[PDB]
């Protein structure tokens, strides 16, 4: 099955490798700022109206000097349009093992934060994100980083207003995936590669030695006959969880014999970056043939229909969704593509 779509490629220097795509979703006033990651820093696009639908324009490059590998923008992502400045905050992973965060004015890093050394991971990072805690006075009380990897570790890094906070948690195989709770940042939940999820609280024990600080576990070992690839929640509130298996094989729980998942399945290609939900739609789901470049579009609930809106003829590095839920950011070896989906319009 096809689907309706318009697609704008845009080619990035010869020189540059990407390794990473995300939107800017955490902050409405900059959600239309796309991120590509690649091998000496970080690039802003900005995408905006173009006859109809959108079209990608180079703001500027933030500048490391070494591959960026993982990346996610914090909701204290701001625009001021004075001389523009947009004041970003990234969570990002680099070539180095490090764990940073990234404080910028448009180009111009102007404090950054690097977790390292002995304090850091000693294999490699995985995955990153990072969440805003706010007080009971609703000001920014600390941002939070959580970073898991082959030393199966989860870290979470909490910088606050009277220095940072480091707190490491011990994982049972490599942790492959992590992500806060929507609308609960006090919550996260971790991706192991044996397919063990666990479901965290980060704020209740603040006693040491302790391997089960875990809330909940589910697994996916005995309800898929391989590794994990990631694990997400879906909806606003965070009510469901979809999982993703390298080899195609999805789960999904919905929170709110209730001990098996309420509906799984299997794509039909393997998916070696895992899943990506829908922004607005918890039934969908994107998951891609990576290496062949496909990208199959799946809904949880739908009938066994084979949706498979792009086929690209080369590999795909990276996608995500834009937050209208009609557009996609796609990342080949040599360019990025936006594009959009019709049938979501």
């Amino acid at each position: 099955g096809s689907m309706t779509l318009s697609s704008n490629q845009y080619q990035l220097p010869l020189n540059v490798r990407p390794y990473t795509t995300t939107w800017c979703s955490q902050s409405p006033s900059c959600s239309n700022l796309l991120a590509i990651g690649h091998d000496t820093g970080i690039t802003i696009y900005c995408a905006s109206e173009e006859s109809t639908g959108l079209t990608l324009q180079e703001l500027f490059t933030i500048q490391t000097g070494l591959p960026t590998l993982h990346l996610s923008f914090s909701s204290s992502c701001s625009y001021s349009e004075n001389s523009p400045v947009y004041s970003l905050f990234l969570a990002c992973v680099c070539q180095d093992n490090t764990v940073r965060l990234i404080i910028t004015k448009n180009e111009t890093i102007i404090t950054q934060h690097v977790l390292g050394g002995k304090s850091g991971h000693h294999n490699f990072v995985n995955d990153i994100d990072i969440a805003d805690v706010y007080s009971a006075d609703n000001r920014l009380a600390e941002q939070v980083i959580a970073s898991v990897g082959d030393d199966c570790t989860l870290i979470i890094w909490r910088l606050t207003d009277e220095g940072p906070i480091l707190a490491g948690y011990p994982l049972s195989s490599p942790g492959i995936s992590v992500q806060f709770r929507p609308s609960n940042p006090n919550q996260l939940i971790v991706g192991e590669r044996n397919g063990n999820i666990r479901i965290f609280d980060w704020t209740l024990n603040l006693t040491e030695l302790v391997k089960n600080p875990w809330l909940l576990t589910l697994n996916t070992l005995p309800l898929v006959n391989s590794s994990l690839a990631n694990v997400r929640w879906i909806g606003s509130d965070g009510s469901g969880i979809l999982a993703m298996c390298k080899s195609g094989a999805w789960l999904r729980w919905n929170l709110f014999k209730n001990l098996l998942p309420n509906v799984q399945g299997i794509s039909l290609f393997p998916s070696l970056l895992g899943a990506c939900p829908h922004p607005r739609y918890m039934d969908y789901f994107a998951t891609a043939h990576s290496q062949h470049g496909l990208i199959q579009l799946i809904n949880t609930y739908e009938k066994d229909s084979n949706s498979i809106p792009i086929q690209l003829g080369m590999p795909i590095v990276d996608f995500c969704w834009h937050q209208d839920g009609s557009h996609l950011a796609i990342a080949t070896e040599g360019s990025v593509l936006l594009t959009r989906l019709m049938g979501f319009t």
